[PDB]
């Protein structure tokens, strides 16, 4: 992986080392970028609900994780379950029975620096996974984006600069994320006036994601909408209403 130092580096090597595991899926795979696409001839709000138990940003405790996936599916355009383990306490066991009792697309959101966390994610039903480009030589990203098409996923590509975006562009990234739900470190880097410049730099063809930062106003999502952002990645901590997640969705 590329030069980092400091919190990332640490959990990029404890990807590393971690141990792959023995599963196997009980239904293929439900495309992510494909049911976004579909969300949008149907003018559906594809909303992409971002999932942690814990977060090093926000120190605050989840509800159940399959409680949520299950309410989820009847809007969400589909679900982002951090599996890393040590900072957002998730788990390879908590992704399979969230695979197992939900029909609708989960990505994998980790730090993935190695093919078997790919196999790991195929194997445990994921739908299809995370891919940081500002974390990986653009040698790892062009492979790791390689290896997860063959098993029929399409990677989403998290991109933070006009960098990673020229990275992922060049090496044929077809479904793109511009930003995540926490706003990085570099961090005045991240906000809302970058983010529609990096959008706009992004050709049409590409399925694009964009980390939304205020849920409610519908203004910012059917203005992000008009500059062509596909789908959105939202917190789960700001979609617990259902009627409120139905304001959201139309």
């Amino acid at each position: 992986p590329r030069y980092l130092k400091g919190w990332l580096e640490d959990v990029v090597q404890l990807s590393l080392r971690r141990p792959s595991v023995h599963a196997s899926r009980q239904r293929p795979i439900i495309s992510l970028n494909e049911r976004i696409l579909e969300f949008n001839k149907s003018n559906i709000t594809a909303i992409i609900a971002y999932y942690t138990r814990k977060s090093p940003s926000g120190l605050d405790v989840e509800r159940d994780p399959i409680e949520y996936a299950k309410f989820m599916e009847r809007y969400a355009v589909g679900l982002s379950i951090k599996t890393e383990e040590k900072y957002f306490n998730g788990s390879y066991e908590m992704l399979r029975k969230i695979a197992s009792s939900v029909s609708i697309p989960i990505l994998m959101n980790d730090f993935i620096v190695k093919e078997s966390q790919i196999d790991d994610a195929y194997n445990l039903g994921a739908d299809t996974v995370l891919l940081i480009a500002s974390i990986l030589t653009e040698r790892e990203l062009e492979s790791l984006l390689e290896y997860a098409r063959s098993y029929g996923m399409e990677p989403l590509i998290l991109i933070n600069d006009e960098n990673d975006l020229d990275i992922a562009l060049r090496i044929g990234a077809r479904f793109i994320s511009i930003f995540s739900v926490d706003k990085s470190k570099s961090s005045y880097s991240i906000n809302k006036e970058n983010q529609r410049k990096l959008i706009s730099m992004i050709p049409s063809n590409v399925v694009k994601v964009a980390a939304t930062f205020k849920v409610s106003e519908r203004n910012e999502i059917e203005e992000l909408r008009k500059l062509g952002v596909n789908a959105f990645l939202i917190s789960s901590s700001l979609m617990r209403n259902p009627e409120k997640i139905k304001e959201l969705i139309e």
